[PDB]
């Protein structure tokens, strides 16, 4: 995992405001799964956890997330997991660049072709 600090002043990229994390694009806060210093964080719709505001990064522990047609899973650290994962006995591969599940297609991972269902579960074989 790598993170490039948004050191430059202004409303852009990963920003800490009043001990809360936000992600800016076009000078405006965004909802989504974006890279922070210690992993992909969930910058979430308001009141997803403990009355957070729109775009505030939240606690989101050991849960799947469906967002804008993409599938994620968040560990106990509230950061999106990457790579091969087994959850409730099903295998998933979360593309490490976005943390999005491989889903609804054939994917070649480390030189091997697997099929992933639309729910992101790797077909056994």
């Amino acid at each position: 995992y790598y993170f490039e600090p948004n050191t430059a002043i202004g409303a852009n990229g990963y920003k800490i405001i009043d001990n809360k994390n936000f992600y800016f694009r076009n000078g405006l806060p965004q909802i989504g799964v974006f890279k922070g210093p210690n992993g992909f964080e969930y910058f979430a719709p308001a009141n997803t956890d403990a009355n957070n505001i729109e775009g505030q990064a939240i606690r989101y522990q050991n849960r799947f997330l469906h967002l804008l047609g993409n599938i994620y899973y968040f560990g106990n650290n509230s950061k999106a997991v990457t790579g091969w994962q087994t959850i409730n006995g099903n295998m998933y591969y979360f593309m490490p660049d976005t943390a999005m599940a491989a889903a609804g297609g054939l994917f070649e991972i480390d030189g091997v072709i697997y099929f992933f269902g639309v729910d992101g579960v790797k077909a056994p074989g």
